[PDB]
């Protein structure tokens, strides 16, 4: 029951958006994190639209191939639902309670705390401790999304042959792979105010956290799709193209004229605007360091022009910068897609809570 | 279910129980870095802890008692360490097919064919390793096993200064994990290293690779050895001979105790180390790891490395670390030498 006797355990990082599957393995010897393997696929068009996947098939397909460049033999995960899916409430329970007692009171009275039609709710729950209010009853904490949610990535997991483990919240994954970064900046959290601002495909989203821990966040229906959108048309070029125009390079003179710096400023425009809603909602009047995450973090010199912009300091997120590698890890195909591992990163975290 | 983790969130104490002392350390964890929290030692009433062996267990609790005050932490969940000789590891081949609880039962009826306890008496932790080479229709289970009143004592120990025992350890799982910070020093990766650790009744030699135990040898010589010299010379208490070894004694005592004495440490050192090279594929030791309170004797570590032609180093596994306010980084450094099974103890929280 408690025997220790036995000294043991890591779990594969799997981040789904709506464009791609980023695999990420870690290990930890002492103190410091190593990786393992590592591997992205591009998903099938439609195949997740937003937050929700719908071609189970396509998911499914993605996923064994990126087991297959990963080269990994794990074969359990940590996946994560949008926070914008999961309700959180506190309420009061009775104190002196087992687990089952726990568990029945809950299941039952769940409709009566959560939105949620009761036979569609997965619902999580923890003790917080004795209520200060009356300390006959305890506070416990709860925390529930829409089933389905759950049972679509077990599903697409399973098809690749891999089981979900733990499924997370994408903002907790942010989190421990923020907590990493410490390094690079201050180091330490030193009550670090710092805006993380992930810049997806299709989604942007700005989290802002305090000392390590999670506060404002909101998103943007802004992303990298945008000037892919943009490269195509100029260009008359296909969507996979588009995104390879982006890395590779090879496009005309009057790209970086035409269309690229016309999106740089773009995400200025989106990053600012984000960042006065913060400062608005808040006590805090500045943030110590703004972090850019997401694969569109990695356009040339994007750091410098928000630097410039809004006059704060930001650099592009690499929780890996201090992490021992695997022979078989690329060092520059990593470091070049660093910051769209921050989920991914966070999610293989979840191993060592 | 309890796939679950739409909910976020839990550190234990690190509680080593000696023959003559109880420390207590407590650790917490940004990201990678870690930081002491607190950290106390209290001195443990003689003959309440003998050998490896709790007998006076009130008198525990009340050492407890006192360590909690001093290293002025809110936990109250602990890791405790069981000896390592206590402790009987084995794999064997069991049926597949069976749930978790379903295995834990049919452990007990097999216990008793290949576990040397009593059946009434016996503690085992157990793990499926996978299917088993032999037979793919068996899976292959490692036992660790230890008789229930190690763990019962502790338990019934901690209760009464209000803790309880969240993990009970190993020592030697313990020592790797603490030693594991250590390399951060020597760099970077522990890679064959020997470990001593100099207790007040007791030493103890141990070896590692790439951050793994090999082997793992013991005798009664400690500092007690030094301090009852001590009090015969100048007929002083152990309390008294204890404290004069740190505090520092008549002139006499450098010549004809003191130097002596770490004659007989060296000597001890030699004939335990001879063996690991003698029993195994490995020729050379990289270093000599000096642990326990006795090993911050000025100049000990240098007097062993040049008569054994090794490098001596004494262990400080919080070099690295940052510390919390209330903790002394003058205090803890002179005691960190003793802590590193304390501190192993607190990293379980993080495993
Ligand atoms: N080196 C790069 N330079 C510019 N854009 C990039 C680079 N790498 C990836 N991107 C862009 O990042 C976008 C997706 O990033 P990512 O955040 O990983 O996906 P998601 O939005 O699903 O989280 C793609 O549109 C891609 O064009
Ligand atoms: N600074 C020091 N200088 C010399 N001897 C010390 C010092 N600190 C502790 N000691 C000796 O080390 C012994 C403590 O051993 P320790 O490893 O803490 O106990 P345990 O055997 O329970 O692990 C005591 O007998 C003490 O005499
Ligand atoms: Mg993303
Ligand atoms: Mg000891």
């Amino acid at each position: 029951h408690m025997l220790g006797l036995i000294k043991k355990n890591t779990l594969l990082g799997i981040d789904i958006s709506s464009t791609s599957v980023k695999l990420l393995e870690l290990s930890r010897s002492g103190g410091r994190y190593k990786v393992e393997a590592y591997a992205v696929e591009p998903l099938p068009p439609n195949a997740v639209v937003e937050k929700n996947i719908v071609e189970l098939e396509g998911v499914g397909q993605a996923l064994s191939r990126v087991l297959v460049k990963a080269k990994t033999n794990l074969k359990s995960a940590v996946v994560a639902v949008a926070g914008s899916a999961v309700i959180t409430k506190t309420i009061e329970m009775e104190a002196g309670l087992s687990e089952d007692e726990l568990e029945n009171q809950l299941k039952i009275e769940a409709d009566q705390y959560i939105p949620y039609p009761l036979e569609e709710v997965a619902i999580d729950f923890e003790v917080q401790g004795l209520s200060a209010r009356n300390p006959e009853r305890v506070d416990v904490l709860l925390a529930a999304c829409r089933k389905e949610n759950v049972e679509v990535r077990e599903a697409a997991l399973a098809l690749a042959g891999l089981t979900a483990k733990v499924v997370d919240v994408e903002a907790y994954a942010l989190e421990r792979s923020y907590a990493l970064l410490s390094s690079q900046l201050g180091a330490d959290t030193d009550q670090l105010t710092v805006a993380v601002v992930d810049i997806g495909a299709t989604m942007t989203t700005l989290s802002v956290l305090h000392n390590g821990r999670t506060i404002y966040t909101r998103e943007q229906l802004f992303g990298g799709r945008q000037l892919t959108e943009e490269i195509q048309r100029r260009y008359g070029l296909s969507v996979e193209e588009a995104g390879l125009a982006k890395k590779q390079g090879g496009l005309p003179d009057d790209y970086d004229s035409e269309v690229l710096r016309p999106f740089k400023d773009a995400v200025v425009q989106q990053v600012s605007r984000s960042l006065q809603f913060f400062f608005a909602a808040g006590q805090f009047n500045d943030v110590d360091y703004i972090v850019l995450a997401g694969g569109t973090a990695s356009i040339q010199d994007l750091d410098r022009l928000i630097q410039q912009k809004i006059g704060t300091p930001t650099l592009v997120a690499n929780p890996f910068a201090d992490m021992a590698l695997n022979g078989k890890v690329n060092a520059g195909a990593l470091a070049s897609d660093a910051p769209a591992l921050m989920i991914a990163c966070g999610l293989a975290l979840r191993s060592f809570d």
